[PDB]
């Protein structure tokens, strides 16, 4: 077999260390776009995000509202595609063409839209019914796809890429994964993917443990495929954006997320808290919360996970305004007024084991 | 004294790391046939179970009924040494002739047998009695057998295989040990065993600390038992089967301990849950539970360990078969079809310590 | 992004190995003097605290009182300049004309004094109204000033520090920070700060993670910027004495943190649990407490941060002199006559994760 | 300062490896006998015990009836020096004259005795009043002396030995200590000392961290002070027994203790728990219990430390039988049939942060 020589890290072992704040580092002149899929070495992405955040492809989170709520605020939902081809091709029309009309034939400066005003939106596919539900998503509308799955690194996603190249050519935008080595980015990479998602056990609502037993640190994982997604670029003039997947608990992970390399990050349990989430809201002794389930339950996959609850906290606007406000004053602390600066400049240190309590409250009450 | 450069790890420190996944990896198409018994180079062993699972030498795990459910799935039961010799041999005895009949003289397609088409079967013995016991074991038609010890690296164990070689030949299979590293493997493997088991204080029912404080994390022994026995093959021609024994919590523990080179795993509590183990059932407050104690306890050796409770699990089929689905999805996930190309393919990591976290479900209730 | 080779260390995660202890290294013959700002080699600074103790700039901890009680004491305190121009300056002229009398017109020694026999006090400034607010504290007869950020990498800080230098040239002292590593000691260094502040995140009152994500373990960060001010004063000539500002739980850390190289400490919870802390002494349930709010909760800068309690110590003055104690002991057994001498013959180890149990009682009732 | 390259580590980390146990190892032909005091290449110490257990320098554990009975069983006690110096010799005088007689003038084949047959004992001392303890301890009959202290690094216990050596030469033997690393065995090494004690901070009534934080785990002393008493050894002949005291939780760890290269072990907690230490014994809720107070609480020196209570375990006798032949156990385990003979042989490896758990019982009730 083969062994590694470091044992794999997850985002609450990491800190950043600050650098240079200069004069103009604002929060409000931060600048948080991001390439949503690969282009050639001086071009710009076909695509580019407002803010590097996209809700995760699950039944609990992605539907039509959250879709139209995160697009306002700049970036982009993934359909989840667990559901009948028919019925993730109508929630995409219905995004598409919200900005038309409520009834029938009787502005926002931050809002991710197409060169026709309308929101954009993403959808999820799998190694299996693409042949009909691609078609589908693509006639209604869908400005990019991502193939589902828990282990990315499939000869499966390289026919299905390989599918829509020949039948749409580089038209049709889709994303792959997961992966969490230089390996299987690689493999997708020659594959055709235009983003390659990374992560494996992380998510909230998965137990690799009592599964398994599959699965890499999240930040391991991101600093490990991002190095051979930038090895990618010089070799090829490609360069395929990154999706950290899943492991997000604090405002400061995301910002970690980034720093490492990763050009935006998927999340789940972040965007299921909100309003605009799908689920129920059900008030249990006084604390209003809603329904998140993964797409491994037996809950989803029924049309390996868990099914659980997560506290309301409200429309989704407000909490990512302050969420990305946070993220703006770290890194101007680290001297970035970019993403790509702060990917270029981030002090990035390992926090000890026998630590950790000294970076939050002690000794009080 | 001695000093290594490494702490030692065990099973729940580990995680794998996916590999490329072929369209015709598929659970079903996984074989998990692995060999009992040592070889020659371009051989193959006399002896291949059809699952790399073996029940524990123990009272409370191997008895006739455990056998008969085990060989029937594919796997092989060492039934108990710490019995009278009569008494060890009538039980191998009714496991060989189950085929015959209930009274007197008034179609499992994965059943390990031998070519009178009889249910195989193993029987542990000890160091002291084996003139007596060996006999009346191989008469009674024992397929292989096994020295039971905690600390196989014993001159015992030489003079005991010694003289069934002498007695014998190679003829008659015994297994020796526990060891936890290569030369106690190497000194049983110039002994004459024909496998050597693995495990020093991973046992569930062990506990070293409140004892000797001997022992090695399960992991660390296997891996460098495996170098040992994979450069004694180099050297010798000899490929001699291992054993992964005690530890397994999960049921990716298995596939961990497969990946890094054990042929074959023997478990205790696992067994011991079942309908099918020789322990009476019993019902606590609603909990239907097993009785389950070691070989060291005093509640054994009365004819150093722990006499505890387990919860039933039902019937012995089910629960391999789940176990089993589960290893086999995991080895496709690596891109492995058989044990030896996932021993040879898997990508296996350390977790770190302030870790472990992200991996089961986190922050929701 | 720029990894590190090791992972951040806390004062908790060291002990000091005693060295020889002469026959004359008794408590009472230990020096605790130690320089508070920047000056050439060859030269005194021209201010040294008779005690490695400054209170921290905090609405809760350093009022006139506090300051008063602590330069009877030897050490210094930071008015906080989290209140009006006109407030900060009135306390600092109440120290400063403390001696003079309590009606109108109608003997420690160690105590930090002036040539004109008045007690020192320091005032923390902000990089905002420090035009307005340095004028009238060196009117006020402030003897040194702090800019109060926590990431004082920034070029709001070299501006201030300049206007103070082109303004008042090297008359008017003042501290600069916080940073954690040598880019940033060295930036405020070429800046001109007198002293420079060390620590982001360890602060008892600071929560890292349900924050922004930046800082470091107090040991680590205190250690390498020791080091850089080493090599500064090596190239330059110049010596800046540097403070370890926060995560001080034990007394033994005030030995580590000096130990390690800082010339002295500065402390909030510390002092807040004293009689002379401005805050309101409170019973609670048989407990009597003291409040204690770091600057950045919103109960601080309505004129981030964390609202608490802190058990009631008593006077400053046995406390002060309890804790000293036990730091001069230690220095003895670690051969140290003097906080320099500390410096040069302290022998620091790191902990084990795995321990630190053993380091207190245990398996005692 | 001065760092080292490796955190300390403390028994509960490591575990014995097996190596080759011959037919000729069994328990009752372990010895366990091993020297006291120092002596040249080729020769014997003048005095070995025959158990490698020393009872602490404790008022709450070495009185008159814990050095008989110790000494009965092959070990020896240190009659505790925080009393009188009339009070402590007289204790000594009880028990070098006990076989004489319990009024007036009106069978153990392991026993520690002199050539008249008395048993032997030991007295602590201290750097202050020896001038007039020492001689009435060697009147009194004392066989062996030790200087009682937390940190032993000290010019005083030079001062003291000198005295000693230069008034009765090398005809009264003192121990010195403690100490933790090389430097300190060598400083008191070349200032004389028959034995050098090893240990600050793991004793179980001493709390390092609410004190002075001083101290090191007692694993890595006693593995860096053998290696410094082996390199002693070789440049001038003189073979220094050393003794690691303090921190022993399990039986287990006298066996690492000893296989590190400790020529015997000094217990306080394990010997207070019998009936013959001079403590009371309390009953508690059904539990009966012995005190337990360190020499450094105020409790003792008032003729630092905690008092607290430990349970009963009966007479000394039985518990020292089964602790031993546990560790005689283990020896064979090591292929050891004498402590030096384990020194030599021993395999110590140690274990992960993240482990230990399946060292113990797990996973069942
Ligand atoms: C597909 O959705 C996921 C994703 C993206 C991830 C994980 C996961 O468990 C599931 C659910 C797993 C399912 C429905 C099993 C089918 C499959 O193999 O894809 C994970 O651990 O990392 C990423
Ligand atoms: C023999 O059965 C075992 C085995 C196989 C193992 C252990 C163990 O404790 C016992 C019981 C130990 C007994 C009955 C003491 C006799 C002996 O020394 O064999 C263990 O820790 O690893 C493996
Ligand atoms: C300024 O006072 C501090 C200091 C000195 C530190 C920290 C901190 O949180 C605050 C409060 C932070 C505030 C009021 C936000 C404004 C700012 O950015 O300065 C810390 O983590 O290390 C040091
Ligand atoms: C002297 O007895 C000890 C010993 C041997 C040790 C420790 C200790 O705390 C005390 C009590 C400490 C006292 C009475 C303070 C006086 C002194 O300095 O000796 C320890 O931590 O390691 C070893
Ligand atoms: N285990 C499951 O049932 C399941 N369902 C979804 N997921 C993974 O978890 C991610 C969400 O993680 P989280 O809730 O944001 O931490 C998804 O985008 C996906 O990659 N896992
Ligand atoms: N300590 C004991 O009393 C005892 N009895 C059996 N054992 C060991 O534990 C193994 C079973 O481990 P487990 O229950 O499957 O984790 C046995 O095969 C044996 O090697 N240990
Ligand atoms: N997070 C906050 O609101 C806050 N307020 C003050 N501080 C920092 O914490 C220090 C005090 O730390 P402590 O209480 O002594 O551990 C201050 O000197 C400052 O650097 N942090
Ligand atoms: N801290 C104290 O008050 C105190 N008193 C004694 N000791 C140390 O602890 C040892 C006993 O440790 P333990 O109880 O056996 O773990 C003593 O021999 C001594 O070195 N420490
Ligand atoms: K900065
Ligand atoms: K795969
Ligand atoms: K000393
Ligand atoms: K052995
Ligand atoms: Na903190
Ligand atoms: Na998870
Ligand atoms: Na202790
Ligand atoms: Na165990």
């Amino acid at each position: 077999a083969k062994y590694y020589n470091e044992p794999c890290h997850t985002f609450n072992e990491y800190l950043l260390i600050p650098g240079l704040s200069t004069v103009d580092c604002i929060p409000s002149n931060v600048n948080l776009s991001t390439p949503l899929v690969k282009f050639q070495k001086g071009q710009q992405s076909e695509i580019n995000l407002k803010i590097p955040l996209v809700s995760a492809i699950m039944q609990s989170v992605s539907g039509e509202k959250m879709a139209i709520a995160l697009a306002r605020e700049g970036g982009i939902s993934f359909i989840f595609g667990s559901q009948s081809i028919e019925s993730q091709a109508a929630m995409v029309h219905a995004v598409k063409n919200f900005k038309a009309g409520f009834v029938v034939s009787d502005v926002c400066h931050n809002e991710l839209v197409d060169s026709q005003k309308r929101y954009l939106v993403g959808a999820g596919i799998n190694t299996r019914d693409f042949r009909e539900r691609v078609p589908a998503l693509v006639e209604a509308g869908a400005d990019v796809l991502c193939i589902d799955s828990s282990d990315g690194f499939s000869e499966w996603q390289k026919i299905t890429i390989g599918w829509i190249r020949e039948k749409y050519g580089d038209k049709v935008k889709v994303g792959a994964g997961n992966i969490v080595d230089g390996e299987g980015f690689r493999y997708l990479a020659d594959a055709g993917a235009d983003f390659i998602k990374i992560g494996i056990g992380g998510g909230s609502i998965c137990i690799t443990r009592e599964q398994k037993g599959i699965g890499r640190g999240q930040a391991t994982a991101v600093i490990d495929v991002v190095a051979e997604r930038n090895k990618y670029f010089e070799e090829t003039g490609i360069y395929i954006p990154v999706c950290s997947d899943g492991g997000i608990v604090y405002d400061y992970h995301m910002t970690l997320a980034l720093a490492m390399g990763a050009d935006f990050i998927m999340l789940g349990r972040y965007f299921a808290r909100f309003e605009e989430s799908p689920t129920r809201k059900v008030t249990i002794n006084g604390s209003v919360m809603k329904e998140y389930w993964g797409e491994g339950s037996s809950r989803a996959r029924n049309w390996e996970g868990v099914d659980s609850y997560v506290p309301y906290a409200g429309k989704l606007k407000d909490n990512v305004e302050a969420s990305l406000n946070k993220v703006k004053s770290t890194m101007c602390n680290c001297g970035a007024l970019t993403i790509p600066q702060l990917q270029s400049k981030a002090k990035i240190t390992l926090v000890s084991s026998v630590s950790i309590v000294e970076g939050g409250a002690h000794d009080v009450i």
